[PDB]
Order: C-alpha cells, then structure tokens, then sequence
C-alpha cells in the first residue's frame, strides 16, 4: 500500500542507516549521553524521526528528506569537534547521501516511472 516516495525514502534511509552499524544516529540525542547537546543544537534531528516522517506521509518531496538527513550530519558536525567518531562519521553519511540522492539521479528516477 506504499506510495513511490515513501518506498524510496525507505530505501534511501535503509542505506544511509547502515553507515551507522552502532547506532548513534538512530534516536534523538540525549544531554545525558552528549552533555550540553541542546545548548549547542537548536533543531534536533535522528534516523527514527526520519523513519517516523516517511510512514506518516509528511514527506512531499525528496529535497524535504534530504533537508532532514543534512540536518542530522549537520547537527554532528557542529556539537562535536572535527576529531571524534561523531564529526567523521557524519561527514562520510552526508557525502554518500548526497551523491546517493543528487538532482541528476532523482530526475533520472522521476522519468523511469
Ligand atoms: C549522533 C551523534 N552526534 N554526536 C554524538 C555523540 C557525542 C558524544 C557522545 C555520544 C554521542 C552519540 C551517541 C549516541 C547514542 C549512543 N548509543 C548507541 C547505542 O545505543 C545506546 C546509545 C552512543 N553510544 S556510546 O558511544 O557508546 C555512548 C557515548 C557516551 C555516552 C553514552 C553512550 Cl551509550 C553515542 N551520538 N552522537
């Protein structure tokens, strides 16, 4: 019963997820765990909120994703220092995704339908 959108906002989220084997991204970030965080990130952003937007059709178009997705790598490039897990992992994501969901490929996707 999926819309084309969502199936491939699944698929776009389902490939990027799997750069995050431990999971870091997955949930909203907690000042327990990165203290300060909301003091340094105004406008929190995760894999599952993402998810979360797919399944409720609150996505209606993929730039809309895509501004969530570079928010969350964003949002980690910002909070921790260029030399920690967290700042280089967030940069490899956003670079695959961007590539992984650039105007040329979506266009070519748009027309095959
Ligand atoms: C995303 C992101 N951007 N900055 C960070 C960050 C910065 C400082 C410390 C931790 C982070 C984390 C981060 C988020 C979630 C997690 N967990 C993944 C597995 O399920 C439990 C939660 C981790 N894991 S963790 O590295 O083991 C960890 C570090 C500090 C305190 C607590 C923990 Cl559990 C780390 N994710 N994160």
């Amino acid at each position: 019963e999926s819309t084309p959108i969502q199936q491939l906002l699944e698929h776009f989220l389902r490939q990027l997820q799997r750069k995050d084997p431990h999971g870091f991204f997955a949930f909203p970030v907690t000042d327990a765990i990165a203290p300060g965080y909301s003091m340094i990130i105004k406008h929190p952003m995760d894999f599952g909120t993402m998810k979360d937007k797919i399944v409720a059709n609150e996505y209606k178009s993929v730039t809309e994703f895509k501004a969530d997705f570079k928010l969350m790598c964003d949002n980690a490039m910002t909070y921790n220092r260029p030399d920690t897990v967290y700042y280089k992992l967030a940069k490899k994501i956003l670079h695959a995704g961007f590539k992984m969901m650039s105007k040329e490929r979506l266009l070519a996707l748009k027309r095959s339908m």
